[PDB]
């Protein structure tokens, strides 16, 4: 017989109770490789109003860290290694890794999971109201991947960052609709 | 060479208030067998399923997941949305059904190439409690603590491969 996937007892008999070990673990980051800081920073500070919490430089190895999160810039220490333990026990940021170079080599481009090979689909913003977040978009230049009223599902937007990387920008008390 | 801070710190802008409270809310990973998945995110990391959506018209299932207690997931069908799809941090699972019969399909997990994504990574207290109960229970390992130039600082492997991150932060500065 052919999966028509779970049915949700299926689903939640697979759920498990989380062990009491597990009580203080957080899901801390996402990362995606970035060709370009100048434009990812710019995209996700000055578009979509995330905050820069520390960047990190790796001279050896030939990287550096970009931590993005919703946060006020003001309850950011300001010290080296109190900066880092701050940043690392914040919930939900983006961890965005420039391989040094990458934004002058015009053969190079990062893969953003969506064709051939997919995995990695998107990661996704909850705002307030999807066609005012779509509309300010829209006056500044970001490239769509679906409008709000575009395509199936209406009030359900998928825009890129400048890698293409798809972000879905949703409302999440208007889903079940 | 990298960027200097200078020019970093210079494309950062302070966000529009048209952005207030805009939030963080998933990362979507596409996943071959949700039984496997399940069971790995709930029983070895301790997050919790918060909601299943199917789409039988397009045979698909998300299956949506934090670190939330199960107590605050709101029993009502309507409002369980809500809540969910209004909670930081968490995981979409898509499952397209079929996937899991199919012996040929795998997905790939964006560290080679064509490379992307990297992966998601865990705050815990303690990185070797953490992998000790992980080794235990038959987790995959990419880099165990011990490994490497970074000690205390690990990664596993999901049910599809997606690189997870293990890591203290009170630890983070020394390590590096
Ligand atoms: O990922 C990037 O784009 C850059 C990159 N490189 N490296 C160096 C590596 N150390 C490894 C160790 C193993 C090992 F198998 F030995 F564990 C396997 C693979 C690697 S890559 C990282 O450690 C890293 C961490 C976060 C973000 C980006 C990177
Ligand atoms: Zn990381
Ligand atoms: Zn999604």
């Amino acid at each position: 017989p052919a999966s028509s996937g779970l049915t949700d007892e299926t689903a939640f008999s697979c759920c498990s109770d989380p062990d009491p070990s597990t009580k203080d673990f957080l899901l801390q980051q996402t990362m995606l490789r970035i060709k370009d800081p100048k434009k990812s920073l710019d995209f996700y500070t000055r578009v979509l109003g995330l905050t820069l919490l520390q960047k990190l430089d790796f001279p050896a190895m030939k990287f550096s860290l970009y931590f993005l999160a919703y946060e006020d810039k003001n309850d950011i220490p300001k010290d080296k290694s109190e900066k880092t333990a701050w940043t690392f026990s914040r919930k939900a940021t983006l961890e965005l890794t420039h391989n040094w170079g990458t934004e002058d080599d015009e053969t190079q481009s990062y893969h953003n999971g969506n064709s051939d090979p997919r995995g990695f689909g998107h990661i996704g913003i909850a705002v307030p109201d999807v066609y005012s977040a779509c509309k300010r978009f829209e006056e500044l230049g970001v490239k769509f991947v679906k409008k709000p009223d575009d395509g199936k599902m209406k009030g359900l937007a998928f825009i890129q960052d400048p890698d293409g990387y798809w972000i879905e920008i949703l409302n999440p008390n208007k889903i079940a609709t």
